[PDB]
């Protein structure tokens, strides 16, 4: 499975939303290369205008990218379930508004590593930070914490993401995440530790498109 990174891999995103009854779609495209622990990714809005704030989107849109020192290789799950690929489950509380679920499917297509989502949001406050956009454009750096899930054959993950509000405050996204193979061969399942994640937001200058441009390091640790 690690085999088919060494090099810099094409990556295609597709996800399908609908939060509040907004129904939106958005299309990414860029490459990661895991030796670096290094992803570039565009994303468009191909429906119009995004309903909900960029950042808060960002978990949801390939941590078989992440760097695992050579050390902890033998607890990169991530890796060990390509190609056939894994599905990936979370859960995402907004702090006193609504909630995201998600479910993707991760895998290659031919050479290409795919995330293809489908994303539900309910409970949103008509003008909460979500729905009321009031989220900088913006991301801090933080943890993801991960344990094995023996039963499953897979993975659980457990984080909090902080979303700075335009006013100096924070909204917390609670996430909690599992992952399960989707092929039947051996995966890693792995001791605990976590994933030390950097994000970095932009825009095209020549893209009119409602988008957003990712640089995110991701690099494994705590073993
Ligand atoms: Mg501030």
């Amino acid at each position: 499975g690690e085999e088919l990174f060494t090099g810099v891999v094409p990556i295609l995103v597709e996800l399908d939303g609908d939060v509040n009854g907004h129904k939106f779609s958005v299309s990414g495209e860029g490459e990661g290369d895991a030796t670096y622990g290094k992803l570039t990714l565009k994303f468009i809005c191909t429906t119009g205008k995004l309903p909900v704030p960029w950042p808060t989107l960002v978990t949801t849109f390939v941590q078989c990218f992440s760097r695992y020192p050579d050390h902890m290789k033998q607890h990169d799950f991530f890796k060990s379930a390509m190609p056939e690929g894994y599905v990936q489950e979370r859960t995402i509380s907004f702090k006193d508004d609504g909630n995201y679920k998600t479910r993707a499917e991760v895998k290659f297509e031919g050479d290409t590593l795919v995330n293809r989502i489908e994303l539900k949001g309910i409970d949103f406050k008509e003008d909460g930070n979500i729905l009321g956009h009031k989220l900088e454009y913006n991301y801090n750096s933080g943890n993801v914490y991960i344990t094995a899930d023996k039963q499953k054959n897979g993975i659980k993950a457990n984080f909090k993401i902080r979303h700075n509000i335009e006013d100096g405050s924070v909204q917390l996204a609670d996430h909690y995440q599992q992952n399960t193979p989707i092929g039947d061969g051996p995966v890693l399942l792995p001791d605990n530790h976590y994933l030390s994640t950097q994000s970095a937001l932009s825009k095209d200058p020549n893209e009119k498109r409602d988008h957003m441009v990712l640089l995110e390091f991701v690099t494994a640790a705590g073993i």
